[PDB]
């Protein structure tokens, strides 16, 4: 089972997460991300089992990573299932920020707002070393 899983709005925070999967390995930690460790069957299942297996939750949250959560009810939004995951197994969250804003809890659902609450790293191009071993400093 992997240490991480690193979740992942597909059109515009796929290359950060690519990131983070090397740089995590390099370190040391199994990592679960989809086009590696996602194989046949139901992927609804699977994903969210994946998120239940690893320890830490690594969240990318590159610029409007939440917007298809946004009045998605009835939790169709593969994103917005995984945070709702992550957050009633009570994993450890780690936000990743790169160029998102934030929004008011209150255009979530009631069910991913808490995703707010936890403190988030920010990601910086000139210092990304630094940045990974803030990463690091976060796992469990
Ligand atoms: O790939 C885009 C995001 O949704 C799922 O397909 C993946 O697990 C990832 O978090
Ligand atoms: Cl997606």
């Amino acid at each position: 089972t992997p240490d991480v899983f690193i979740s992942y709005r597909r059109n515009s925070g796929s290359q950060l997460a690519s990131l983070l999967k090397v740089h995590l390995q390099l370190h040391g930690f199994s990592v679960f991300i989809d086009v590696e460790k996602l194989e046949a069957g139901k992927f609804e299942d699977k994903l969210i089992q994946s998120v239940m297996g690893a320890r830490n939750f690594v969240l990318v949250l590159s610029p409007g990573a939440l917007d298809k959560c946004m009045q998605d009810h009835d939790c169709k939004d593969w994103v917005h299932k995984e945070i709702v995951t992550a957050l009633s197994c009570g994993k450890n969250i780690v936000p990743i920020i790169d160029g998102f804003e934030w929004p008011e809890p209150q255009v979530l659902p009631e069910d991913m707002q808490a995703v707010l609450t936890f403190n988030g790293i920010k990601w910086s191009h000139e210092y990304q070393e630094a940045t990974i071993e803030k990463i690091i400093r976060f796992l469990q």
